[PDB]
């Protein structure tokens, strides 16, 4: 498992976590040096489990498919939360068995969906450590309206800081004030399974993605990704999704 402690949190520990996280997905490969998700992993092996407290000292797990990072669900005392998904379903399969019910949250774990769910886009919705601290406080009592702004936060302090260098750089920055996250954020979550496969199929074209992928950058400008000597490939990203899984 991995835990992540809001309190006495600073960007350190915050940075400890997202080490311990990305070094919980497993690999057998890297593809120009970044760890390459597996195609597939079968049964309880699957899924990591995170343990999140906010300051008060509160508590959830959260089940995270280890081929995606994708959260499939969460525990909160003695209730298991689902998203409406298969995949989610599935996972209901493996973790949080001992919950005393198991509700089956009325959203997909996608961002459309969630935004919808929510009231907000992302854009609108500040991130960083005490949202952190927020989301977990709210996910501890159903409110499904709620945790969907809640999940929203949480994917991104968790999963989207896994997968890219910069964005947990953005969380470090908010380790004590939220703060809606930048351009450059938004258009790395919405690119990561593009990223994942360019930089794949770039391991016999030369180095060369297939299709170029458009970006944001860190000043708020429109770059064109196109081989694999970019920053982006060279210093942010991560981990890769598998290209089996997209
Ligand atoms: C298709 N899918 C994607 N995700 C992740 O849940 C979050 C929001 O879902 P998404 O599908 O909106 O992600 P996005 O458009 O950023 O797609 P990506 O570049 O392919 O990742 C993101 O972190 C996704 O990586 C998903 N998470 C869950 N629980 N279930 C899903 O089916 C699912
Ligand atoms: C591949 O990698 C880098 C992207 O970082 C490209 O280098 C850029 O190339 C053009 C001229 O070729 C410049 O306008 C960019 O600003 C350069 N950037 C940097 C950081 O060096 C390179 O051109 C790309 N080439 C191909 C063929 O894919």
């Amino acid at each position: 498992d991995v835990s992540f402690r809001l309190s006495g949190a600073d960007p350190s520990s915050y940075g400890m976590f997202i080490k311990d996280l990305r070094n919980a997905l497993p690999h057998t490969e890297k593809v120009y040096n970044i760890p390459l998700l597996l195609p597939s992993v079968s049964g309880a092996g699957r899924y990591l489990l995170m343990h999140l407290f906010n300051y008060d000292g509160n508590t959830i797990t959260v089940a995270v498919d280890v081929t995606n990072v994708y959260i499939m669900g969460y525990l909160a005392l003695t209730t298991s939360y689902f998203f409406n998904e298969p995949a989610a379903d599935l996972a209901s399969q493996y973790v949080f068995r001992s919950a005393r019910r198991k509700i089956t949250l009325p959203y997909s774990g996608n961002y459309e969906r969630l935004q919808i769910a929510a009231g907000k886009p992302r854009e609108k919705i500040p991130i960083g450590l005490p949202a952190l601290d927020t989301a977990i406080s709210t996910l501890l009592h159903y409110d499904s309206t709620a945790a969907a702004g809640a999940l929203l936060v949480l994917i991104q302090t968790t999963a989207e800081a896994a997968r890219f260098k910069y964005i947990e750089q953005q969380i470090q920055e908010r380790a004590y004030r939220d703060e809606v996250p930048s351009s450059a954020t938004i258009s790395l979550e919405n690119s990561w399974s593009g990223l994942s496969k360019q930089i794949q199929l770039a391991q016999g074209n030369n180095g060369v993605f297939r299709t170029p992928t458009v970006l944001v950058d860190s000043k708020g400008n429109r770059v064109q990704i196109t081989n694999v000597t970019s920053n982006v490939v060279t210093s942010n990203i991560q981990l890769l999704l598998n290209t089996k899984n997209i």
